[PDB]
């Protein structure tokens, strides 16, 4: 139940990232969050290997259409963290 | 009619002009606009792949004329889970 | 078929937008249909009417915004499609 | 029925402006608007002379505690403009 | 107990530390916080003039320690119409 | 009397905040009480608990935020007044 996250400056890069992630591997899109300042984060859940593959694909995609700001995976997130996810 | 075209501008005027140019350039459907702060506005259309490419190219040119274009992209066949984060 | 003409003025700041709006409705027989704000301090005011009225209004509004130092964008769409009409204030 | 407007970057300057305006002359506070980007506008209504006096006082005050961005008076605003005021 | 003290910071942490320092420095009442975008957060207290001056000075020092202070001001006797635009 | 200790981490970006939050709750017995966003991309995550637990959590969270490049502010208030408690998530 790993968590993968990609943050972009702009919604277009985030949607491209999200689409590339769920196409690339056996992950599920948890949703998107807009925190202001133009930053948009999209997130997926799945096995750690699938989430690594998905986030690599998403980050490559975001970078080509937009502004990749960050990409990270948390392999075993703590249950409380779900409270602040989309 | 599943392809998705997206145009993002800094400013609303650019996005409205983009949306109007899109729907006039080809038979595509305007599905909404989203604002994410810092002035960034995105407008999106759906349609068949060819129409969406033509529309998004036209929209991008229109946004460049009146405003500030930030991003332009077409996804020919979005994953079904992606529909759930669209406006 | 097309929807009524649309004139739009975008300013950095609300004061410029209100000055623009006031000048627009004073200059011509147009309807002020609202304002929208998209962050970063950008505010857009919009009018609808006949094409000539909207052109005259928007030119007056742009001048007023530029006078007080706020003008980012100005544009008229003489014959907007209804699809777009549907995403306006 | 003149309209006076002061825009500041920050709420503190706007509240100081508003307080100084209504203290300075026979004007009424219409309200405040926050348009994003940190910009806050406060507005008053009254006779043109009162609104000129009020806005001068408010602008002087905003400048001392904060960031005055703009100050302007519209002497005879058109009725449609009320639709987009606070 | 009508005086108004206001502290504005870029960032929420600075504002929370300011608010805590204010209410600990003197007998003043925290009346709320407001966010106006671009990261700017304002916290406000009410109290008697002396207390509010002391509290706001303490709050400002606390905000400077942990964050970014933007503005600090005390209005001893706000106009009654000003209450209507406060949080 | 005072309310439970409070630890806060502010980051530029949500990814840094989630990394911080995860590290905080992993490092100590604290309650994650929420996140707040105030524009400009700034996100704050907060935990409550006993003072020592909150100190340990917040130190772990700050490290994690700094590792991924996002850290703006970090602070613990060991004994917050309830008035403040009242304006938190």
């Amino acid at each position: 139940n790993a968590l993968g996250m990609i943050e972009t400056k702009g919604l277009v890069g985030a949607i491209e990232a999200a689409d590339a992630m769920v196409k690339a591997a056996n992950v599920q899109l948890v949703g998107k969050e807009q925190v202001g300042g133009g930053l948009v984060t999209v997130m997926v859940r799945g096995d750690v290997g699938a989430v690594k593959a998905a986030t690599d694909a998403g980050a490559a995609a975001a970078e080509r259409v937009g502004e990749l700001i960050s990409v990270h995976v948390i392999p075993r997130p703590h249950f409380e963290v779900d409270a602040i996810l989309p």
